[PDB]
């Protein structure tokens, strides 16, 4: 089940960055974003993540841009940036 911190679709800084937890459903496409195809691009593989976070599983992750909450592995921003080794 979903953690009680996970980001919220309304939450403000949700809506202001075009977060979706299902890229699917996302305007990643439309936003063609650099580096990588967009139906290829997720939280799993963005700059941002966070996998140390707490309360991190397999499915609910840290993004360094929502502070004391878990985005979803599948789910996309609009600032999404691929992560880099
Ligand atoms: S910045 Fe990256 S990890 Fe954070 S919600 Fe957006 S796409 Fe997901």
């Amino acid at each position: 089940s979903a953690p009680a911190n996970a980001v919220a679709a309304d939450n403000a800084t949700a809506i202001a960055l075009k977060y979706n937890q299902d890229a699917t459903k996302s305007e990643r496409v439309a936003a063609a974003r650099p580096g990588l195809p967009p139906e290829e691009q997720q939280c799993a593989n963005c700059q941002f993540m966070q996998a140390d976070a707490a309360g991190a599983t397999d499915e609910w992750k840290g993004c360094q841009l929502f502070p004391g909450k878990l985005i979803n592995v599948n789910g996309w921003c609009a600032s999404w940036t691929l992560k880099a080794g």
